[PDB]
């Protein structure tokens, strides 16, 4: 009744190592989930030993943004028509800025281009306590109880202690921490139509009892926005998979912060409209051939996702061209 798939596990570990070596990185992790039941199909770590997917806390960076955008849509604090001013700004001395100046974006653009500014403005429409409860409901700070030793709850600071700038940076993934397994888990709220899943190391005959975070319509709209990340104009085109539409988010978190020391993340699901698989890839401190999540973690995501769909017998939803 173990949920692991050895063929997916082998594929994930082989592609993970190829990427870690090619980019001359220190380490990497991969999680592959059943997008419908939360069954864990593969967990891969390199270099060997410690189960970093389970034990290692990371700041998720921009990989948290889909949930902030989803929450803002779900509560009616924005909609798919609003064009937000996304010029850089400061809260006191601390800047909030994107990799480019975008004068304005709608929420599709905020997702597609990965705007820290736009996401922080959406989050700022909620009180600190509301955002704190929301992050907790996503499971940040809540142990997975995977059964592995060395597992931590993650980090979610008490909202009463938050500075306004800290609520802002949390909304684009700094100042809170979770493991790649917890982050991959959060994505089941988007794939499983607004219902967060527990995840399991056992095969699930039916999707288990979960917990609603978003309306079903919100999740479906947000999955559609995330397809823009793998299409031209998005930050994650390296993750597009032949024959499928892929909903994804890229992340490029600085470590501590540092100039040129990063954690590159790529997380996505497919078929985007009716997801079957979530693949999450993190590459720790690439030093060659790029450092952003799309360029670094996209290519292994593409290979692991495409191979996982084929292994599982999922038919392409559009004609193959490659
Ligand atoms: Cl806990
Ligand atoms: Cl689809």
């Amino acid at each position: 009744m173990l949920s692991l798939d050895q063929r997916i596990q082998t594929l994930a570990y082989e592609e993970l190592n190829k990427a870690v070596e090619y980019h001359q990185a220190k380490a990497g992790t991969v999680v592959v989930l059943d997008a419908r039941t939360g069954e864990i199909l593969a967990l891969a770590n390199t270099p060997g030993g410690r189960n970093r997917a389970v034990t290692d806390m990371i700041e998720p960076g921009a990989a948290i943004k889909p949930f902030v955008i989803a929450k803002a849509l779900d509560a009616g604090k924005t909609d798919l028509n609003e064009r937000l001013n996304t010029q850089p700004y400061k809260i006191g001395p601390s800047p909030v800025r994107d990799t480019h100046v975008y004068p304005s974006l709608d929420v599709r653009g905020i997702m597609q281009k990965s705007s820290n500014v736009g996401t922080s403005k959406l989050s700022a429409r909620f009180g600190a306590e509301e955002m704190y409860d929301f992050y907790h409901e996503l499971g940040i700070g809540v142990r997975m109880h995977s059964g592995f030793p060395g597992e931590t709850a993650g980090l979610l600071r008490n909202w009463r202690r938050w500075r306004p700038i800290e609520q802002a940076t949390m909304s684009f993934g700094y100042g809170l921490q979770l493991s790649l397994l917890q982050l991959a888990r959060a994505y089941t709220a988007l794939t499983h139509d607004g219902v967060l899943l527990p995840l399991s190391f056992e095969k699930q005959a039916v999707a288990p009892q979960g917990k609603r975070i978003f309306k079903e319509s919100t999740a479906r709209e947000v999955r559609n926005l995330m397809v823009s990340v793998t299409e031209p104009g998005g930050t994650g085109t390296a993750g597009a998979v032949d024959g499928f539409d892929v909903g994804a988010k890229t992340g490029t978190a600085r470590k501590f912060y540092a100039d040129n020391k990063h954690v590159a993340t790529f997380i996505g699901f497919a078929p985007a409209k009716n997801p079957r698989v979530i693949v999450a890839v993190t590459i720790d401190e690439p030093t060659a051939h790029g450092y952003y999540g799309g360029v670094v973690a996209g290519p292994p995501f593409k290979k692991i996702m495409g191979g996982s769909l084929n292994i599982l017998g999922i038919s392409p939803t559009k004609p193959l061209t490659a």
